[PDB]
């Protein structure tokens, strides 16, 4: 039941969407929001 944005340390890689932070980029390096 996670929100639209990617939670901290959450696998962001998969929805082409960054973290909830307006300056957090995706971290496919380790599949997670950077």
């Amino acid at each position: 039941a996670e929100k639209d944005c990617i939670a901290p340390g959450a696998p962001c890689f998969g929805t082409d969407k960054p973290c909830c932070n307006p300056r957090a980029w995706c971290s496919s390096y380790a599949n997670k929001c950077l």
